[PDB]
């Protein structure tokens, strides 16, 4: 089977690293602060850690035999909270898919815009990207999975590679690259980026949602529990060690993109200050740059205009965009077999016999193609609509939502004393998962009241059909 | 005992009419359209017309024995649900009890300022009366009670009588008047104010706030279900026809000074347009006034800026504040006596151990004074702030809190087919039930997310704490 390590942390890790790391991070840098930012990561982690601890409570009760993390919650806690956490798991995985291809499709239509290859336009060429992407993603999971074991591992090797050759170019201050902001590890930037510096509609927690997505995918190695040797011992301690990977991975980068480069910048090379005029308080202007005259008109370059500047940053740029499109695609691969499985895996056990005609599937592996078809086509509907700043925070609702239902779900086992409810982890609590499903509650409607209102009324009223059910 | 007129229909009306009625109604007809204002009415008459079947469901249910609203809650649906209602109805009430005392003593502050008799300050005037109302309500409350029942026909006679004052006052316009507004039932001014003029931060919603706790009061007739002869057939009618003749009388109310009172006016003699300068297209205008000018700068009189238009156009002046005065204080004492006995009756049944202090009664009735005097620091709290139009959206929050819970419950029983449970009204339907429920929970949340959002994880941490107790 699968160790630990191999199954449950590369797959965690690989799953967490998505879009935000590397196209995102340094926006949200810029917008917020550098200790602010510090604080939406630091809250982002607080609540994947409450959830790891209540998933990995979960996994050491009940027995090894069963695979998906759909199988362990049901079995665990309750058909009306497993059907309620399937169904709001499989929806959040569904658009997730959609937000990583949709990175992706951004990526490589800004990758294209250098060689000035436009087929109709901006938003419409990340649609026809996003759309062929998602479809050769469906036709791999559905015929070529064998190489996933293989190349899970090929794939984090790449994201490490990627992050280890921007954190070597933060190092390598380049003339050539200083109009584009990277001035270099200086003090006056670290001190300018340190505060917030939001601009019109964004605010604190509009940032937080779009960020959140990067600590999601927690539940990757619980996904394939069956698969692993020994799961009550491997889900805990390779989701908690991923978990902290993964967050103090996104401080680093988020510190040192706040500390290397300026929020502004022009793009053109003779902008020097010979001659200080009125004694200009910016961190460029004491760099030998006038940006000054950038604010006025839109920027194409800095942490606040460039979603491409740990690729800028770093000193072998195509390594950059294996990176990105290593962890775009291993987090919409792993969120497309994530979320037909467990729609399967709820279609069996007929808890909403209305989704009853999706639980047939296809070929020697019991495929759920009808499960794929509905993914599949969620996804593409989540496409159509082309931001990544659109997409993110429904995201963020959504796995918020199931965060909330898992923790939830563990503190009201623990409260009632249910009967299959026997957790063998020492570091859970029950007040600490109450306090993470209150956390994830008040933050889902902070960044959404009305989705918020929405989700919380679709997940009651499932759980009361499922309470009062024949 | 007391029949159905005098136990449920009198009461229930005179809890309904309130400091809306005769203070603010004129002004949401301002804010609002006629046909905006119309439909603000019907929608809280929507809202409390399915509590009322719920409500008329749980009385029908059981068994006539046991007084109070919170005891046939309780003993109908539940420990948890009684329990859950009874303290936000408690809460709603005992700030009620401070909306309709801030009303009473704007009232009295600003027909003092036609003496000008001011003592501190206007908002400090208001406090200070209204603390001395108050005070002098709990006395009345505490001491005597057995007036109640030859009072509440006065103050019922009392509100018809200054009613239909305003609606003769309507019928006689009078030049001295015109400056002020109130040219008469003529149609450019229903034209006029049949859409919508919200000013600055307010909406729909906020005028519907403002408007609900007109609406509120529908369970005063089951507050005494065992003082009634025949409960089950005298609260369902009851009710229902006192939400019918409330709701058909400010509906009648909103027409008609939407009808006959222009929306800004000034208040000097000496504003006539002989000769029209480009054909001015304001009702006022064609009704040779000239208020063009009051729009620039602030106006004092108009339904957008006067709280007592309906004093104003009422031929008896001094029957409309016999009038506001009969229905703030008819509605502050209802809910100042509603609420202790509500809160005394949860502590009996010992649902909260932290509250059983404020069990013990005092007298030979049995007076909650701890009770009393609970209530009375919430009220008088609620006082310290001094405006109406904040006072009163909390209001909406918690009773459509209530009406939600209660809307809630008698669906869940019906659905969960408790042993309890089963209502004898014909008019009750479990999923028009839910449809309220829903409806306050939406609108709820519509009018102040947070606030909402704070209301609900109170009411279900007080849910699941009663589910599992000992
Ligand atoms: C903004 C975002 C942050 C969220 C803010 C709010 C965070 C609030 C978080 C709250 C978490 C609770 C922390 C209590 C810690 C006590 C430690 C202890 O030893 O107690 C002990 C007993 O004593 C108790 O039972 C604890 C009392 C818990 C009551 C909770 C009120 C909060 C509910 C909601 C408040 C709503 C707040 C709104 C208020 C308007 C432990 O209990 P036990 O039973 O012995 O455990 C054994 C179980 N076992 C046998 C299975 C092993
Ligand atoms: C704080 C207090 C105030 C709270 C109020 C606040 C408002 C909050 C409101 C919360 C809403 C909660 C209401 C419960 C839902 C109805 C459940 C039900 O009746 O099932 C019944 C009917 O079943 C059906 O008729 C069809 C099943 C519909 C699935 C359920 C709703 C899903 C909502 C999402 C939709 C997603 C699609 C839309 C989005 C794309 C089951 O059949 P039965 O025979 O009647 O049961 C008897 C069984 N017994 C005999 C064993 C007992
Ligand atoms: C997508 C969906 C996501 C859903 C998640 C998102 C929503 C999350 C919503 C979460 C709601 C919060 C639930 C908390 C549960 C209560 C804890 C409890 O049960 O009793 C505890 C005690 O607690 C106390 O002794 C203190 C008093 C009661 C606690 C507070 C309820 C009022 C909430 C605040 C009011 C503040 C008022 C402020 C006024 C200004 C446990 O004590 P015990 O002795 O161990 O119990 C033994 C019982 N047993 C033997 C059966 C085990
Ligand atoms: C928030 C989004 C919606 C939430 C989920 C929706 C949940 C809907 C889920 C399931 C729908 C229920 C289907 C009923 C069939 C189930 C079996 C059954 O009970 O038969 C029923 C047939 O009743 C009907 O067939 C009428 C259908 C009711 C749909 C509306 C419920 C309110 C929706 C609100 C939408 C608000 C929209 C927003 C408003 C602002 C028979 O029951 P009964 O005979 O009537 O009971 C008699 C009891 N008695 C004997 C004591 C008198
Ligand atoms: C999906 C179809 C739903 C149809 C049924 C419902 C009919 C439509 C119902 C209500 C419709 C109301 C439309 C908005 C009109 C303005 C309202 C307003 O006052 O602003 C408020 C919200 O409004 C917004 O924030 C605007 C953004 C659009 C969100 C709209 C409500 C979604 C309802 C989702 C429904 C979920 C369940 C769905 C059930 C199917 C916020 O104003 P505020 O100033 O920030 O408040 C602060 C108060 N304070 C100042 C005192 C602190
Ligand atoms: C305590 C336990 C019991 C649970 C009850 C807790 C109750 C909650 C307590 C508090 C809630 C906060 C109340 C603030 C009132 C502002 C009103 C307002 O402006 O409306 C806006 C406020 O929603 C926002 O987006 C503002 C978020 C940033 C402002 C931050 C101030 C501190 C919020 C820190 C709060 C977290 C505290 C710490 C938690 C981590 C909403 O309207 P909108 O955003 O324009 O609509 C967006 C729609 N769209 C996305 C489609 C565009
Ligand atoms: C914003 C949304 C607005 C609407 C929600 C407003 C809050 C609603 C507040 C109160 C509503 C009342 C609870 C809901 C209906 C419960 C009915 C039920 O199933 O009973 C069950 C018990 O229930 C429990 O054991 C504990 C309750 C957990 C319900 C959790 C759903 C989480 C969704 C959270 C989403 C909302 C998050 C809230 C914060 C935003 C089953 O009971 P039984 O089968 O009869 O067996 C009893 C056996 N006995 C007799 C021995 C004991
Ligand atoms: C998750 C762990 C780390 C506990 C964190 C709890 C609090 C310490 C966090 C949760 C919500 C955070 C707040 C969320 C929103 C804001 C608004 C934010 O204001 C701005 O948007 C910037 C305005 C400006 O300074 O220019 C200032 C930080 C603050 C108060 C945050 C302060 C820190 C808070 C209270
Ligand atoms: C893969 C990630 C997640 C973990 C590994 C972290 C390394 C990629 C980082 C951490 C410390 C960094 C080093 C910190 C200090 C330096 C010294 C610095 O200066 C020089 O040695 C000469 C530079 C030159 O002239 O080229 C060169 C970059 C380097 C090795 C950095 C290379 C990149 C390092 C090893
Ligand atoms: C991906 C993660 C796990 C590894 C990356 C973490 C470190 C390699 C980075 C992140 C924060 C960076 C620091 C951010 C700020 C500074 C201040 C900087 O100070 C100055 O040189 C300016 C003072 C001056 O010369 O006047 C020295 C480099 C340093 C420590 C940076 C060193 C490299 C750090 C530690
Ligand atoms: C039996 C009846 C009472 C059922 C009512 C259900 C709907 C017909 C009601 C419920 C919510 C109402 C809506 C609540 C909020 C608004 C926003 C409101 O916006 C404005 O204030 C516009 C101001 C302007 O015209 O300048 C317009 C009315 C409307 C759509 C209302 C239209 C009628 C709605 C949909
Ligand atoms: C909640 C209850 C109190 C509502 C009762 C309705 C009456 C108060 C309204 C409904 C019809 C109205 C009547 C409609 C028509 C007229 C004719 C009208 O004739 C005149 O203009 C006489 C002029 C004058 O007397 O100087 C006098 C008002 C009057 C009686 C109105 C008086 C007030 C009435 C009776
Ligand atoms: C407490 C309530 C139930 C008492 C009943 C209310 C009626 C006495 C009021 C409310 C609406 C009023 C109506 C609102 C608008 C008009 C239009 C108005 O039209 C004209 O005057 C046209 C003449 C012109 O301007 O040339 C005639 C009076 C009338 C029917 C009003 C008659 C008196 C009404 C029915
Ligand atoms: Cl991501
Ligand atoms: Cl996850
Ligand atoms: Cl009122
Ligand atoms: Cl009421
Ligand atoms: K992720
Ligand atoms: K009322
Ligand atoms: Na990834
Ligand atoms: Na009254």
């Amino acid at each position: 089977k699968f160790g630990w390590i191999k199954g449950v942390l590369v797959r965690c890790m690989l799953n967490i690293w998505g879009v935000m790391l590397f196209i995102r991070l340094s926006w949200i840098v810029g917008q917020a602060g550098i200790g602010l930012s510090v604080l939406v990561i630091m809250m982002a982690t607080v609540v994947t850690t409450i959830t790891g601890l209540s998933t990995s409570a979960i996994a050491t009760n009940g027995f090894v035999r069963g695979g998906g993390a759909y199988y362990l919650i049901s079995r665990s806690l309750g058909p009306e909270f497993g059907g309620a956490i399937g169904l709001i798991f499989a929806f959040a995985n569904a658009v997730a898919v959609a937000m990583y291809v949709v990175g992706f499709a951004e990526t490589v239509v800004e990758l294209l815009k250098e060689h000035s290859i436009l087929m109709i336009d901006e938003i419409n060429d990340i649609r026809i990207i996003g759309a062929i992407t998602v479809v050769i993603l469906l036709g791999i999971s559905v015929a070529g999975m064998e190489w996933e074991a293989k190349a899970q591992i090929v794939l984090l090797v790449i994201l490490l590679l990627a992050i280890g050759d921007f954190v070597i170019g933060t190092f390598i201050p380049l003339e050539s690259k200083k109009p584009k902001g990277f001035f270099g590890y200086k003090s006056e930037i670290f001190n300018e980026n340190f505060g917030p510096d939001f601009r019109e509609e964004e605010t604190f927690f509009s940032v937080f949602a779009i960020f959140f997505p990067a600590a999601t995918g927690i539940l990757a190695g619980a996904n394939i529990s069956g698969d692993l040797a020994d799961p009550q011992s491997a889900i805990p301690k390779g989701t908690l060690l991923a978990i902290l990977i993964t967050t103090l991975v996104y401080v680093g980068i988020a510190v040192s993109v706040g500390s290397c480069v300026v929020r502004d910048a022009t793009g053109n090379v003779n902008d020097t200050i010979v001659t200080e005029l009125t004694n200009c308080t910016s961190a460029a202007c004491k760099l030998n740059f006038d940006f000054s005259s950038c604010e006025s008109s839109p920027c194409s370059y800095g942490l606040m205009n460039n979603f491409q500047v740990m690729s800028m940053v770093s000193g072998f740029t195509p390594l950059i965009s294996a990176g990105i499109f290593s962890a775009t695609l291993s987090s919409a691969l792993a969120s497309l077999v994530s979320a037909p499985k467990i729609f399967q895996a709820l279609c069996k056990d007929n808890i909403y016999p209305a989704f009853q005609m999706f639980a047939k599937g296809y070929g020697k592996n019991n495929e759920p193609l009808r499960g794929y078809i509905l993914t599949f086509l969620i996804a593409l509907g989540f496409i159509l609509i082309a931001e990544l700043n659109v997409i993110a925070p429904i995201i963020s609702n959504f796995f918020l939502a199931s965060y909330a239902l898992i923790n939830f779900s563990v503190f009201h086992a623990s409260l009632a004393k249910s009967p299959g409810w026997r957790p063998a982890f020492k570091y859970y609590n029950m007040w600490i998962s109450l306090l993470g499903a209150i956390l994830c509650c008040i933050v889902m409607f902070v960044i959404n009241w009305w989705a918020a209102l929405l989700t919380y009324v679709i997940v009651l009223g499932l759980y009361i059909y499922v309470t009062y059910k024949k």
